[PDB]
C-alpha cells in the first residue's frame, strides 16, 4: 500500500502512540526521541541529561485511506496547542508540541493546518512546524507501552481516537 510517515510531538508518547495505534489507516506508530542535540538518546538521557529531544511519534498511515490533514485534526483533538513546554502534568522541552516532516512541500500544508486551528483558540498556538532533524527510536519497553500495561499512564482519554472525523 502507499504509506506516508508524518512526525508528532504531543506530550508524553505512551498516551499519544496509544491513541494513533486505534485509528483505522494508521499503519505503525512508533515512539521516538527527535530534534535534540545528540545521536541515539537513551530515555535516561532525554529525561536527565538535558539533550533537548522531544517525544515524539512516528505515524505511518495509509495514504489511501487518510491524508496529512486527516492526522492533524486527529493530532488537534488530543493535543493542547497553546501550552509552551507541557502536556498535562509534564513539564520540560521534551513535552513541546510539534508537528516535523520529511518532505518540504509538507511545511506550507501543516502551517495551513494550524492557521484554521488558530480560529477554535483565543491564546495563540505554539506548536512547532519544522523540518525532522533526527529521530531515535524509544527502547522496547516504551513501545506498545500502555498496551502492555493497562494502568499505564496517560493524560490522553485514548477513547477518543474512535470519534469519526466531521
Amino acid at each position: 500500500m502507499n504509506t506516508r510517515t508524518i512526525y508528532l510531538a504531543g506530550g508524553c508518547f505512551w498516551g499519544l502512540e496509544a491513541y494513533f495505534q486505534r485509528i483505522d489507516g494508521v499503519v505503525d506508530a512508533v515512539s521516538g526521541y527527535a530534534n535534540g542535540n545528540t545521536k541515539n538518546p537513551s530515555y535516561e538521557d532525554v529525561s536527565y541529561r538535558h539533550t533537548g529531544h522531544a517525544e515524539t511519534v512516528k505515524v505511518t498511515y495509509d495514504a489511501d485511506k487518510l491524508s496529512l490533514d486527516d492526522i492533524l485534526q486527529y493530532f488537534f483533538r488530543v493535543v493542547d496547542p497553546t501550552s509552551l513546554n507541557k502536556q498535562g502534568n509534564d513539564t520540560g522541552t521534551q513535552y513541546r508540541s510539534g508537528v516535523y516532516y520529511t518532505d518540504p512541500a509538507e511545511k506550507a500544508v501543516i502551517a495551513a493546518a494550524l492557521k484554521r486551528e488558530q480560529q477554535k483558540y483565543q491564546l495563540p498556538l505554539v506548536v512547532e512546524n519544522e523540518p525532522l532533524k533526527n529521530f531515535y527510536d524509544a527502547e522496547e519497553y516504551h513501545q506498545d507501552y500502555l498496551i502492555k500495561n493497562p494502568n499505564g499512564y496517560s493524560h490522553i482519554d485514548i477513547r477518543k481516537a474512535d470519534e469519526p472525523l466531521p
